[PDB]
C-alpha cells in the first residue's frame, strides 16, 4: 500500500509506501475519512489499535485511510470499510470536501493531509480487525458531539475539527 | 516493586511483586487513585502510556498507584505524583475513602483494588514522565464531568466511577476554586 503525495495545489506528484510515509516530518498526501451509521441510526466510533503508526489508541469515527493510485474516494471508503471492519455499506456520501489538516500525535508522529470525508449506512454486521481496531462503541450522534464539545482532547484531532464544521455536522446530524 | 494482597476483607495478608500481580486472575490489593488541581482550580487529566500493563493509552484522573510496604496511603499519593508527573502537591484529601472496584481491560488485564480517592493541589510545575504518561490536559472539572456524562467508554472505567460518586464530586467541585 501507499500514500499519493500533493502538490500545493492538490495535484498527486507521486507516492509512498504507507508506513515509511507517516513519521515526525509526514508530507502531504491523499486521505478521506468517514462516518458510518447503523440503519437505527446510531453512530460507529472505534478505538484505533495500539499497533496504529499514528494515534494509536485514539477514539475517533468510524473508518479513516489512504485512497490508493487511481482509486475513487467512495471506492477507498468501501475498501478500508471491509478491510478494517468486515462491513458492508450504503454508497459513501459527501459532508465535508474540502477538509484538510496537519496534527502531531503524542509520539511526534505527524499526519498532513487532504481528506474529504464521507458519511454511510452500514448493511451487514461488523466483523473486526483487531489489528486496526482495539474497541468500539456504537452510540447516539448526539451524545458523540456532546463529548467532542466539553473534552475534544478524548477524541482525535481530526474527528473533532471535522465535527466542529457547521455544514458537517448539520450533514451527519441527518443520518440519525 | 509490589502491591499489598487484601484478603475477602479489607485485610492485608502479605505481598506480592507488581509486574507479576496483575494478569487475567488479579488478587484483591490495596491502590489509590487522585485527582489534582493547579492553583486555578483546573483538573489535570492524563493519559495513560502506552507501555502501561493495564489501560494502556487510556484517559483517566491525574494520578493512580499501589503503595508499598511501611508506605501511608499519602505518602505513596506524593511520590507517585513526583514519579509521574514530577509535581509537588498539598496535603491530599480523602474524598472516597470507600471507594473499591474490579474492572477488566481490553486486554484482558484485571485490577482488583481497595482504592482510596485523593485530591490534591500542584504547588510546583510539571516534569511529565513519559515512560507514564503520554498526553495530559488542563481542564474545568465542569467540562469533565460532561464529558464523562456523555461518552463514559472514552474514559477509564475508573474514573468515572469515582466521578459519578455525588460525595467525591462535590469534593472535587470544591478543589475548583482559585487559590493563590
Ligand atoms: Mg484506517
Ligand atoms: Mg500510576
Ligand atoms: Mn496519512
Ligand atoms: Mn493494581
Amino acid at each position: 500500500e501507499h500514500v499519493i503525495l500533493l502538490n500545493a495545489q492538490g495535484v498527486p506528484t507521486g507516492t509512498l509506501e504507507k508506513y515509511a510515509a507517516h513519521t515526525a516530518d509526514t508530507r502531504l498526501h491523499l486521505a478521506f475519512s468517514s462516518w458510518l451509521f447503523n440503519a437505527k441510526g446510531q453512530l460507529l466510533v472505534t478505538r484505533r489499535a495500539l499497533s496504529k503508526k499514528a494515534w494509536p489508541g485514539v477514539w475517533t469515527n468510524s473508518v479513516c485511510g489512504h485512497p490508493q493510485l487511481g482509486e475513487s474516494n467512495e471506492d477507498a471508503v468501501i475498501r478500508r470499510c471491509r478491510y478494517e471492519l468486515g462491513v458492508e455499506i450504503t454508497p459513501p456520501e459527501s459532508i465535508y470536501p474540502d477538509f484538510r489538516y496537519r496534527a502531531t500525535d503524542p509520539s511526534g508522529i505527524v499526519e498532513n493531509e487532504v481528506c474529504p470525508v464521507f458519511a454511510a449506512r452500514t448493511t451487514s454486521a461488523l466483523q473486526i480487525n483487531d489489528d486496526e481496531v482495539m474497541d468500539y462503541q456504537w452510540c447516539d450522534l448526539a451524545d458523540v458531539l456532546h463529548g467532542i464539545d466539553a473534552t475534544p482532547w478524548a477524541f482525535s484531532p481530526w474527528m473533532v475539527m471535522q465535527a466542529t464544521n457547521r455544514e458537517a455536522r448539520k450533514r451527519l446530524s441527518a443520518f440519525t
